[PDB]
């Protein structure tokens, strides 16, 4: 049982549940059993077609998710049945109950960490880790401001901020119970949370007063909240987009760029798992998962939907007002979802 | 005699002729002759308010020009009169007849360059080669890609990168002469001249097939023209802005910040003199007026006018299709501009 598509569109309608058969294990195979995939704005973005990378259609949906590994191939002994598996590639099509891929295809993660935790790994706290290493150089009572804050990303950016002693000035949209979700965040470790309205006012910048300027800011929103957000930052800082849409671009002004010195970038975890080892990857996972296990790294509210309610999960997803992030379950629980 | 402004607006109608008389020559002080001085946006801006720095009204307009030092203070030594100097700092007021400095707030230049070179040197040649090798590792048969190359920086860009072997295109506004002034920068050593409309073809990208993939892209537009740019660069590639408009802020897709991991900067010569020695500065001249001498580098053309002729250069310089620069004279020459 698979999540395919036979072109590219709205993955409402393209998007459809086909039935397939396994594949022989060579001897570098490693044959393995989806417990649980995310849908993520890549895996939309690959359906819709506007993605850097596109597999051959008819293809499987989804790149990230986590698989224990059931069966292994004659001379691969890196991998033992019982371990967990994330993807080391995009485009593997994870949308699936079992496939069969090549021992290079697949990392193992540790098998003591929450379900939901390693299915979420990448998209998650990787992204939000490495934005906050490979920009700019951050030390304990550092600052940095990101909007988008009650996403996943952004709630691992709160995390691993907080954990690496890090002051976070946290954007999110303006809604009726704000009071509630800013408590919520803060209980994670946010020092500050305002809302977008609050952004764009001019007596935002010195606002609050007892901490420094952010000299990195993480936009996932575009826009004018993206001008706003690098108004915030110190003389020479980094502005990192992670995520947006096509007809949001990032707007800077000619007077930001120029007279405060400020760089705006772009981070893509695929090209980082590109331009690194397979060692390099399982540091930052090993890394996480010490954070997972110290307590410091937990996984937000995420509604588990079976791999036959897809279309439930992929609407729900594709809200303007992106609630509850979906992911795809392989597995029955100790309570049945029907 | 002085171009003053009381209070900040339109330069048409803020700037007017004013008689002042000139201060004491302490020990540290240089007392000039102003020779000429361009008009140049980062004055426009600061006549109209919206710029880095504005100094303390009733204050003289003009940030930039070339002067000879006439007499010298009690213990000055590193300065003789008969030698030109230009500003050292921003915010001077050139747009004088003579003045009082401190040594500190000049610098001298060579005195047997012409004129409208020593004149323009930092707006034009200066900025040009700093955006050419502070961002880039560029080495000779690289391409760079640049708008409004038309302009006094666009010449210059041009001039420069073809002495460093670098190899160019470059991009103008659509006009009816495009091809005699396609043929000029081509003299200036343009290998390609291309058009904002030609630069939105989705044809465009790979339309020059013999020269690669420019990573470094000057910009002084803004708006969808800078996005066009920004899709011109190899990947990892930066965009320099150096100039724009308030109202025509940098527009940067996000697919581009992440699947081309592109780098958006500001560059500001003002800060770059700042941030470095006086030694550092006259070295750049010093290799400025080298290329000057071996004839890689002359000045564009440029409109010679009168300081008492101020209203008519000051209007003609804020046309938003800007013709010929305008360069205040304050000496005769051999033909009278009356
Ligand atoms: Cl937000
Ligand atoms: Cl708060
Ligand atoms: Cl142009
Ligand atoms: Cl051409
Ligand atoms: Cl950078």
């Amino acid at each position: 049982r698979a999540l395919v598509y036979g072109h590219h569109g709205d993955p409402a309608k393209v998007v459809e549940l086909k039935n397939l058969e396994l594949a022989a294990v060579r001897g570098s195979d490693v044959r393995v059993k989806m417990l649980a995939a995310p849908i993520n704005p890549s895996d939309i973005n690959m359906i819709q077609g506007n993605y850097g990378l596109l597999p051959e259609l008819p293809a499987v949906g989804g790149n990230e998710g986590v698989a224990q590994v059931v069966a292994v191939g004659s001379n691969v002994t890196g991998l033992k049945p019982g371990d967990w598996v994330i993807p080391a590639n995009a485009g593997l099509g994870t949308w699936r109950t079992e496939a069969v891929f090549s021992e290079e295809a697949l990392i193992q993660v540790p098998s003591d960490i929450p379900l939901q935790s390693a299915a979420t790994l990448q998209v998650n706290p990787c992204t939000a880790y490495r934005m906050l290493m490979d920009f700019e150089q951050l030390q304990p009572g550092d600052s940095v401001i990101q909007n988008a804050s009650n996403s996943g990303v952004g709630q691992a950016v709160i995390q691993i901020a907080a954990a690496l002693g890090l002051r976070t000035i946290n954007v999110v949209r303006d809604r009726p119970d704000i009071q509630k979700l800013s408590d919520r965040l803060k209980s994670l470790g946010a020092e500050h949370v305002i809302t977008e309205e609050e952004l764009r006012r001019p007596e935002m910048k010195n606002f609050f007063k007892d901490m420094p300027q952010p000299r990195l800011a993480l936009n996932c929103v575009g826009g004018k909240s993206s001008t706003e957000l690098l108004r915030q930052l110190a003389r020479g800082g980094t502005m990192v987009t992670y995520g947006g849409m096509a007809k949001q671009p990032v707007v800077a002004s000619v007077s930001l760029l120029i007279f405060k010195d400020l760089k705006l970038r772009g981070f893509w975890l695929s090209q980082w798992k590109k331009d690194h080892s397979p060692d390099q990857f399982k540091e930052l996972i090993l890394t996480l998962c010490d954070l997972i296990r110290r307590g410091q790294l937990t996984a937000p509210a995420c509604s588990q939907v079976p791999l036959q309610d897809y279309q439930s999960a992929l609407e729900a997803s594709m809200k303007p007002f992106i609630s509850s992030k979906q992911i795809l379950t392989m597995l029955e629980h100790h309570h049945h979802h029907h």
